[PDB]
């Protein structure tokens, strides 16, 4: 009946080292690029969210909805210039999905970040749904206009002080991020749809899991499928590790780099990691 | 438009003693220290990165890398051993840094150093951002237990050259020290994003400004923000001072101590500053 | 007559919520200190009052006039030993008065209080007056020289039980306290003039308001401006809570933390208050 | 004017048995009860669940942790008898505590030789202004092991343990007895406390500059104590355990066998 051995660490290095662990999603969020220098959104007093009052919003949230973004976009680039990275350096976490992709066991990951970091790491567009899209590019809001901006004229705007605005039409330019009353990327439905029918692990990772329907995809999983959480706080997505039914669900608490490096020093990766990490990193400081 | 009247030493002290410069941030490294006989680390010959050859390192940043460490820890030891100054005495630009506190004008330094020397020159820990942490306190690198040790205790182990274990757990203690491969401090994150809305006025003072994301920090200033450098050179972050576009950024360059009491002087503080000084270093030699 | 729909902590928080109030002032007194460790003055064996026999006082208002000060300045010195706080920590109270100033409500705080913590929680100086004046910062008493000193200077000298004297004159310096005999602040009287004629409504905490003219300002609003006390008990003067011909007046009887509490959940705020002390909190905990 | 002959534990000792020390305070946190089997609670290995608002709505994790955190027994150690021979002897002021352990009081300390700075676990009280209902150790033990969430008999209110929870006022005592106690303290004694939490760590720093303080501790304590620099004129260290600290001063001061025999019978009464 239950695919893991035991519900820890070692029984999930154990079931990815045999024969039935082929598909393996990863579903991210903001936890996972802390360690790159970008803030999460709910962390107490480093998160976003601990750090909206001096922006003056109706209510912390406006600042990403598309409603107020179009009456009032200051507060968002003024923000944008506060937290823009200076260099984009994705996290040990990330390349740990790297070598998922390398040994051919990624079947996708979902991400609700906006960092471009997994792009970074080398995933590529097919190994990936960004479900709250990308500052990669950017986009005039009038739908009869539509001119795309790169990041290199985002970011000229955003550090001059100046509010983008198009230049074909004059209306406003916004990145891609899928603002609150946005509708979702449409990756996200045509891949939900066919991904949790036939994947063999779940590895969720630097997320609180609390916002739909990004949250409802572990749910999605067969019955059987070994969940693995890597992060510092249980979640709030219907994980259960500890009641008398639990058979599939593993949380190793802790931060994100250290759980990758744990659960990669048990899969004889631990080497070939760090030196992944060491000539990426090396090449984008250079 | 432009705050600065001129793009000079002059031109920001003038500004300085205006009615619109309220809120100070200082940006500082390993430049401050070398006067207080701590080297830097990218200085030609006398940094540290020109003196790793003896530790035979697989590659030149293991020493300060926490997953060389974990494995490794002797060089670090050793390399603490070597550089451990006799005395923490502050210099003359640490306590330009406790004028501008004095003077209700620092928001905020931002120290990369672990020397402990801003605390030591009187800037309490609310008016500091320690972005490398501190060598001040150790910690067993346990998450399930993390006893905290003293500056004596850490101080004794590195001289009795024994490597630093836990009593409880006997797992390795290690500085409070933000090794390469781990998390920024909280602080630098809670900070970083409020303190540079608002800001009238950066010095940037021994630094080189490489290493991210402390670097990107004089980017989060307004537009108009002017900033001033005091340093042996040029910083490797965004400043411009030479190009037709310069407006607001001034480089003095030579040591951070001498553009301090050059600065001072020009605010009418020199005699207040050398006065302090020669109190304070008075008082810690005594010590 | 009557702008609250009924006289409850549930009538305040509706009115508070419409369009009809947009100006709130806060006056305050050392109940709302308390849960930071310092005493109140009035409260049987807790209050400073109670607490004076062993300075052997001519009597007790001695140790805050002006009068007495300057010839036995010691008593005075020796209680800000015993009173100086471990910590400046705001309270839940203070917190819930930076919420009003973020929303746009805070016309004033008015405070009795001398112990910064209004300031500390975020409340600008423009956003105050401070009635009794402040500790933040010293002075030399004497009107030809008037040397300040900040309050780092004048710690060093409460703990090492120096009597501060000031470097140049060598006159006693004195905490920037009105005290007994002395004139009050500026912005007492020029800040009142034009506040209580377009207050919508006044918020009343930790205060016994016993002492005159701070006392009297509650009777300088329109007779229409529903007044909310927030207090231990019933403040003893002007306020009708309880009469048949009560209307706008309404008491919620115990701490001031937990009034705020209770009065941010009524106006949906209370996880904004929470999340903004945890957070204030937490940074000066780690000093 | 240098008030001990010597930084030692002896030098303290002898100034303990001159005319000059006759009120002692004592300043003491977890380090005092680990040998009581009692965990220090903020060790790491070893916020709404302590905060008054969150409690009314939501009672059942605080007493769901009580029930699982809820010593075995109250045994109180050496050290916290040799607080009790302080006060037989008359040398007690004070003892303020940090601990809500509650092993002060079953030592025979009174609650007019106490102020506990977070409250106590001993007795619980209504959480209704208008009743205040008090509860022994006994009623709330039944209520925290049964898994019943604890009502009031007389108005079904919740009932609370008298810890100070997060969101409450500082007890009346420690404004009371704050205020006077350190301007007439002869020795300060700090045992098994860091000195790290304010606003109690403050305490030491009230007492006159010539007091002795005294810390026995496993370590130095981390506020404004000064055992080491060429300035040393007053503050000694005993590192080590607590209950050993304790006997050798007692011993120095010929009580240790006094303070065995009180051990011993009280450890017996309590067994039984
Ligand atoms: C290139 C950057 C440019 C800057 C421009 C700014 C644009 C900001 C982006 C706007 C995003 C859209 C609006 C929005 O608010 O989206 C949010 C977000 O997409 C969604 C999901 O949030 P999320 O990704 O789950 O992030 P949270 O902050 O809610 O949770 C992070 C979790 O991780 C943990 N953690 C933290 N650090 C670590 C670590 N180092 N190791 C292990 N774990 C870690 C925390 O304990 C926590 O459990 O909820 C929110 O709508
Ligand atoms: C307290 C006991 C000490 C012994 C312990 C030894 C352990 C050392 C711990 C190292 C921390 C690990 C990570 C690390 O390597 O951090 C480094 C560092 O924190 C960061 C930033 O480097 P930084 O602080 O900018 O230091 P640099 O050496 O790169 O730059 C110094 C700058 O200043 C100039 N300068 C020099 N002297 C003067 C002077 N007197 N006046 C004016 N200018 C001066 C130089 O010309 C140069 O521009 O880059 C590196 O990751
Ligand atoms: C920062 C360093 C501090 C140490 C320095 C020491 C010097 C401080 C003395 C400054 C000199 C000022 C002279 C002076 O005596 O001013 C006094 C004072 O400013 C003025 C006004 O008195 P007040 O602020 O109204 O103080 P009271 O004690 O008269 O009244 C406090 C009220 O609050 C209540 N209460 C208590 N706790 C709570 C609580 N937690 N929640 C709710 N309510 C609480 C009490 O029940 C009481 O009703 O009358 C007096 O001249
Ligand atoms: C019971 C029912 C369940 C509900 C209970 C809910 C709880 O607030 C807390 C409290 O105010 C404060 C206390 O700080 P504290 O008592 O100072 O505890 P610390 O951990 O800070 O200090 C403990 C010290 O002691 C030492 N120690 C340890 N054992 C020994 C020994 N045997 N001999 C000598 N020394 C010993 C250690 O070496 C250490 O230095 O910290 C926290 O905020
Ligand atoms: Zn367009
Ligand atoms: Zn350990
Ligand atoms: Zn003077
Ligand atoms: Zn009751």
């Amino acid at each position: 009946e239950r695919l893991l051995d035991e519900l820890t660490l070692e029984g999930v290095a154990r079931y990815m080292q045999s024969e039935r662990c082929r598909r393996v999603i990863c579903l991210v969020g903001a936890g996972i690029s802390t360690s790159a220098g970008i803030p999460d959104f709910r962390s107490p007093s480093t998160g976003l969210y601990d750090n909206l009052e001096k922006y003056h919003l109706p209510y912390p949230e406006a600042i990403f909805e598309i409603s107020y973004f179009k009456k009032h976009p200051e507060p968002f680039f003024a923000l944008a210039k506060e937290l823009y990275p200076g260099q984009f350096k994705p996290t040990i976490c990330h390349y740990f999905m790297r070598l998922l992709k390398d040994k051919g066991l990624l079947l996708r990951c979902y991400t609700q970040n906006i960092d471009t970091l997994e792009r970074i790491a080398g995933l590529e567009q097919e190994d990936l749904v960004e479900a709250h899209g990308t500052f990669y590019t950017s986009h005039c809001v009038s739908a009869s206009c539509r001119h795309e901006y790169p990041l290199s004229w985002m970011k000229e705007k955003i550090f001059s002080e100046v509010t983008p605005k198009c230049e074909d039409c004059q209306s406003l330019v916004k990145p891609d991020i899928v603002f609150f009353g946005e509708s979702l990327p449409a990756r996200f439905f045509s891949c939900m749809q066919s991904d949790f029918l036939k994947v063999d692990l779940l590895l969720v990772m630097g997320t609180s899991l609390q916002v739909q329907p990004f949250a409802s995809l572990i749910s999605k999983a067969p019955l059987s499928t070994p969940r693995l959480l890597i992060n510092k706080e249980k979640a709030g997505g219907g994980m259960d590790f500890d009641s008398k039914k639990a058979y599939r669900d593993v949380a190793w608490l802790g931060e994100c780099d250290q759980g990758c490096l744990a659960l990669a020093e048990l899969l004889g990766w631990k080497k070939e990691l760090e030196d992944l990490v060491r000539r990426e990193h090396a090449s984008i400081d250079a």
